[PDB]
């Protein structure tokens, strides 16, 4: 008998409403089949869209999901339907209630200066796996630097800093929004400390 979507949880990749959700499920023993992409409103369960892919986990557009709502997607509960390509048969409708899921605590950032001057900031990886940061000097108080780095630890050149500031900067503040392996994700959390040499 085919088995109803378990394991079912909207997957954050950032802000809830604001960032793709992934459609889980273990995958069942027998071949060939693959499980249907929608997403329920809260207040009628509405259908968003319908897609058919075999990955185990898969991203999902929040265009779609916000247009289908209408409002951002702060509180959701999805359904997911399971297909047998042999058999062409679809399986019976699974609804589940959903809740925000949140990846594990960033390592709390170091910032350091070496020699050279290269202005090093490192956190340890920790239980995430990649991490959203938004880099800010604290002299001038703008994010000059924005990306998205799977890299533990962020080094900004000497030669670059010097370009953009003229000197090395003391003071530097960061915002990280941790990413766990499966591609949880939460709300920017912020560290701040002094570089030291």
């Amino acid at each position: 008998p085919m088995n109803p979507v378990a394991g079912l949880y909207a997957v954050f990749t950032g802000d809830p409403g604001n960032s793709n959700i992934k459609i889980m499920w273990d995958k069942p023993s027998v071949g060939g089949r693959d499980v249907r992409i929608r997403n329920m409103h809260v207040t009628s369960s509405a259908t968003i869209s319908d897609q058919f892919v075999s990955d185990n986990n898969l991203v999902f557009t929040r265009e779609e999901q916000v247009a289908a709502y209408g409002f951002t997607a702060s509180s959701v509960s999805v359904r997911a339907q399971e297909h047998d390509i042999e058999s062409g048969a679809l399986g019976l409708t699974t609804e589940y209630v959903a809740v925000p899921e949140t990846a594990g605590t960033v390592g709390q950032g170091f910032a350091k200066k070496d020699s050279v001057g290269n202005c090093t900031m490192s956190w340890e990886v920790g239980d995430a796996v990649q991490w959203q940061v938004e880099i800010l000097n604290a002299e001038n108080s703008t994010v000059v630097k924005t990306e998205i780095v799977v890299a533990p630890t962020i080094t900004w050149m000497a030669e670059e800093i010097t370009a953009e500031y003229g000197y090395l900067t003391d003071h530097m503040v960061w915002r990280v929004r941790p990413y766990r392996a499966d591609g949880a994700s939460n709300v920017a959390k912020q560290f701040d400390m002094t570089a030291t040499l």
